[PDB]
């Protein structure tokens, strides 16, 4: 039965890092038949938060990597949080100890650096009396090797390792422990996770043999870097999915993009994770680092909000205001559509897109500085707005050819340029100095809107 696993530490957003491993061990889960497990890795209790943790679970929702088991669903191979499985930790441990395989090491109280012995008889005279008290396991002189899906054939030489500690003084395992023990008893047969993880895995390899366990099948995930190659950080720019969700970056777009890296796709670089689910494997993975690249990923978003359905564009966009805490006011729904039918053709993201979808949305936008400025400021721009003002409420028929009529007539009439024409009923109507197609957007704001801002804006200038 394939069972994979996201162990995150919930000691902060969920990287798209992050992201990335889930996602590969989704699909691989899905398209197998399997089950996709998620453990929270909290033992560090200093670091780790539910609020943490809360935050990786709604990043994973939102990405559409549903998990079959977990801190939240339960299943059978809980707890699902490490902090929640300190005694399972204690048994295994003590199993080892009694099959000579690990041991004690008690240690000095006043001075806790200082090493007194080690014994495989738990010391509880030393314990009832406070002194620390830690587990090392025992290293075999030996080869410790495995077969990576993506890193290819690894072999080690168990001697260039020291014991180690595998229990803590304060009753807390170490990652390496707790790891081995969970990845066992959930029964995950294959362990998908960043490559930062492949030096630790001899060591958990040293373990699962230790206690005669039979070791999943390992694959190491390059990295996703920054254009100078480290780990994408911080000052690579954004790095967490609840950033570029809140930036407008679509779901569907952000794990499309995941997915691409490195990836030298054959068809359509413009794709769903759902269309490619079928035909997933796990080797079409690059085995070297990719760089995340913001611009592209800005791209392969306006493909997809071009492409998409008008209504599922309309969908995604409420669903993101709302989130954003600027929800879309209430409007007629085929003029919903027709402004974002619009609207679209000229941004990248869904925050853009509610930047040029506002003056159409609502009537108290603001008008931009340089518009006052440069435009309404002139001289002419009082008569340029009364006349275009009478054109217009005089027009029987508001289709783009009178209404392209209209402008010409202004310019050519002699009450200012062309530009200054253009650029005065512009920003007169969104407020804006850069809008979709002038007359298509006069023509889906209607006879009485326009006419309604023209008014409005002859009032502002008045001041
Ligand atoms: N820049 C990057 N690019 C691409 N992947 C990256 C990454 N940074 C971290 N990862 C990978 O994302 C997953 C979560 O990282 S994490 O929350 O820190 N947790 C951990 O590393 C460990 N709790 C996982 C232990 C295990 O799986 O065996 C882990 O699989 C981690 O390896």
């Amino acid at each position: 039965l394939v069972r994979v696993r996201f162990a995150p530490s919930p000691t902060g957003h969920l990287h798209v890092g992050g992201a990335r491993t889930a996602l590969f061990n989704w699909m691989f889960a899905r398209k197998e038949g399997g089950k996709f497990i998620l453990r929270i890795e909290d033992t560090d209790t200093e670091r780790s938060s539910r609020e943490y943790e809360q935050q990786i679970l709604e990043s994973l929702r939102w990405c559409g990597l549903d998990w079959d088991e977990g801190p939240d669903i339960g299943g059978d191979f809980g707890p699902y949080r490490q902090s929640e499985r300190l005694e399972i930790y204690r048994e295994y441990a003590e199993k080892l100890v009694e099959d000579k395989r690990a041991y004690y090491v008690v240690y000095d109280k006043e001075d806790p650096s200082k090493e007194l012995f080690t014994t495989y008889e738990y010391p509880h005279e030393y314990k009832e009396k406070g002194h620390p008290v830690t587990i090392k396991f025992k290293v075999l002189p030996g080869k410790t090797s495995f077969e990576d899906l993506l890193k290819g054939y690894m072999e080690f030489d168990n001697s260039t390792l020291e014991d180690f500690i595998i229990m803590k003084s304060n009753g807390f395992p170490t990652y390496n422990f707790a790891v081995v023990v969970d990845d066992h008893l959930m029964r995950i047969s294959h362990v998908f996770r960043g490559e930062d993880h492949l030096s630790n895995t001899p060591k958990q390899l040293m373990i699962y043999e230790a206690f005669g366990w039979e070791a999943p099948v390992f694959m190491h995930i390059p990295l996703i870097l920054g254009s100078d190659r480290t780990p994408l950080s911080k000052r690579h720019g954004a790095t967490s999915v609840e950033h570029f969700r809140r930036e407008g970056i679509l779901s569907r777009a952000l794990m499309n993009y995941l997915a691409l890296l490195g990836w030298r796709v054959e068809g359509d670089e413009i794709f769903t994770i759902e269309e490619k689910l079928q035909s997933f494997d796990p080797k079409d993975i690059s085995n070297k680092g990719v760089i995340f690249d913001y611009q592209k990923l800005e791209w392969v978003n306006g493909k997809h909000m071009r492409r998409i359905d008008l209504e599922d564009l309309k969908r995604e966009f409420i669903e993101w205001a709302k989130y954003a805490g600027k929800e879309i006011p209430s409007v007629d729904e085929r003029y919903f559509s027709e402004t974002l039918r619009i609207c679209r053709e000229k941004v990248n993201t869904l925050s853009q897109l509610y930047d040029i979808m506002y003056p159409f949305m609502n009537d108290d936008y603001e008008y931009e500085k340089d518009y006052v400025e440069k435009f309404l400021k002139r001289e002419e721009a009082e008569r340029v707005l009364e006349e275009a003002k009478k054109a217009f409420k005089d027009l029987n028929s508001w289709n783009m050819e009178e209404i392209e009529k209209t402008l010409r007539d202004l310019s050519e009439k002699g009450l200012a340029s062309k530009k200054v024409v253009f650029q005065l009923i512009r920003g007169a109507v969104t407020g804006k100095l850069v809008t979709p197609g002038l007359f298509e957007t006069i023509e889906v704001l209607g006879k009485e809107r326009t006419l309604k801002r023209l008014e409005r804006t002859l009032q502002f200038l008045k001041k």
